[PDB]
């Protein structure tokens, strides 16, 4: 289930970035940054598509299940629904600008990966999410699949 | 007789119907997002309504294959008034070709009186494995406008 | 319960059955009014606006785990298209045998514009003729013609 | 407890309560009204129609019908029993009990036979078709519980 | 001409003129009376009900019906058209249209699934049963132009 | 009310009463003794094992398990809930609860998956085989209720 | 990677069984048992086969990676190698009888699953592991795959 794997990367990004904003050691050793797999006290946001109802729904349940079993709280989860895969970048950008949310998870399904014609739609979904992560300085997980 | 045959045709299944349908949901979704938050004690779920009343839309269409692109526009026109949108709140802009769709949609999206933008066009020689430059730029141009202006733009284009 | 809420409900038979009820409740309202200008062909088409409309839903409690998905899909489609949650009447019956008789009482009220029937059917070991499955379709069809009121019919076979 | 007579009986009590509240007083808004029948059988009258064919099986289903009613609060004075020679005659007998204003629900019990071919059985088709039409015309619940031998 | 919309349309005109002769006075006698319908659509008001399902096939049949009437002298103003989502609720829409005194004939167009793997269909039979039963009650001719896939 | 969780729960109460009377005082002749469990759940302790796979369905069955017990006279203080990641781990968890002398019955709830071929599913075969062997060795009832997706 | 999933079940069995050996609440509510996803202070044992070197090796690396990233310590991991899939039940039983080890993970690869002939070998691998879990009262994870 890609939903479990994509959600799991979101916990260890909030912890890693929280250590970055803090203060490291006073030298005397090789300073190292590391994120732990605890979702306590973290806020998440989930954006999922509507196309391919049979496939998308099971991926969403993994996202919530990953957070709650890893020590998270279901009260801090926000879910946004979009019509198609084209509307994920615009919806994720609006959701990520909120100060309360720490990470954004994107879920979707792609219908083809063996032709340049459909690569026009598929490329901009990944391209838009990548630009938002660098611009907003907030982690965004790319958890869509293809079939 | 010809006026009856063309008008009796149905525009429910064309891509113009789907493109206009997605714009209505996204327009209401952002209105709820920018509003006040929930009361807590439960997981928040956001979803847009399909009430098209009180919403303004813009449509950009190309001139290539005018016998085919016009019926796609009429499907988009039907969907807006289908769910309760007034016919006076829609704007129509025509462009000579698919290359200049992004630049035309930029002017409409910057207006404060427009809530969503729907783009309709047709491509040529889609049966080739070679990369197409004009087809890639029109798809890339609309994507960047939506992220910069924070306004949803719907992309519906078919290939011959 | 949020996991159940997170499950998508668009596109099922409950969504489709409730969609037709909204259109016909507005289509019949247009026929109740005066005629057109008489300048060309007079084509009618019901609207998808559900503002101020009233609906009734008949559901079978059999297969309680699966019937709720279709019931909630019909409820969602009413609200999602502008309808009010206060104008929905829901009744529940044990099996598909009692769906026609329950739908008749709701359809006879003057405060109801459309009636939606939701249920599931049993598939046997062989594709033989089913008396129970054939009778429920006939009962709802006869009620709509008699009562001058459109009743939608969405069921699936297990 | 698990025979079809018990299951057919249980639908009779809950329908009598459901139709009682449906035509009673109205709601008051502020929520969606939910109508569901109660399993209490107090103050209800019932009628039972049974066929004489396969007397060994039928007597078992009939005994379960009264047992289910009395267990859920019913009274043996209110129930009425009618016996018919065969399955073809159940619709005409059930109509007489349903037209009485002192009867709240009608329960039909019978045993069917396997036909020669998978084609439509005319006797089997008419008994189910006739009972359903009586319920719609008379606006009274009618329970249809049969077992094919 | 080669589609069922052509055939189902012309039956409406000749049946409509046939009913006009019967409503009038009798003949002069002295011979056998033969009542005949005419292929003249002048002065006739019709109604068309079509289903939105299978957009590719239905629209070709609808325009065929419009082509047939105008070719045989039909007038464009009198044509009335109603669209329905599916084939399940065709007769109920025709019921509201056939009971108008201004309407003389009703044409129904629809498309059903292939099926044929079971012994019966629970949808294709009901739409045909509803239209035939409705015509007898209203004493108004309603044609049947529904084609299976 | 009709889910498999309710049906699986009901067997737990009646077995605890049946095994209580079976090893209790003896009979006195003059007839054949008949032993049957009573549906009263008062004074009984239960243990529930549920799998995390398909959390949407499992939470519905689990809620029916407690609801059936408390309705028939049970008390929510006596019931014990244990959750396992999957169906393969149900036998080992059920054995720990059954070895406790404070537990009268053990209820197992899980959801299975369809295999690729009609051949034996090793995961599905061992979960049913393991639970049955625990009941015979420990002389304690164990209820096996699962649904294949 | 089935190695990540099979190893993950081992952490939540040691925590769950540790709560069983303790003492629950003094009533007043519905008593519930639950295991958490923390591998701190736990000991594990891994048994892996030798056949199909290209497939087995990547599954083993997931087993150690699952433990260390979830808060575990690599000093407590014990690994045993066996020639074929037939020798997993006998090796696991010897390893599980040690008092220090809390959980046992089995890794292997099966070559066929669509014939009764090879089902003789495959059934006894699963049958033997199931009996050891009930007899020794110690969790054993069934993490083999088929190809």
């Amino acid at each position: 289930n890609k939903g479990w794997e994509a959600a799991l990367s979101a916990i260890e990004m909030a912890n890693l970035f929280k250590s970055l904003r803090g203060t490291g050691g006073s030298g005397s050793s090789m300073e190292i940054y590391e994120g732990k797999l605890t979702a306590e006290g973290l806020r998440f946001g989930i954006v999922a598509s509507r196309f391919n109802h049979a496939l998308v729904d099971r991926l969403v349940e993994g996202a919530i299940d990953s957070i709650v079993r890893h020590g998270g709280r279901e009260e801090d989860i926000t879910l946004v629904r979009v019509p198609g895969s084209w509307e994920i970048p615009v919806a994720a950008g609006e959701l990520a600008r909120k100060e309360d949310i720490d990470a954004v998870i994107a879920i979707g399904v792609l219908i083809r990966g063996c032709t340049p014609h459909f690569d026009y739609i598929a490329s901009e979904v990944s391209k838009g999410l990548a630009n938002l992560s660098l611009e907003l300085r907030k982690p965004i997980t790319f958890g869509v699949i293809t079939a």
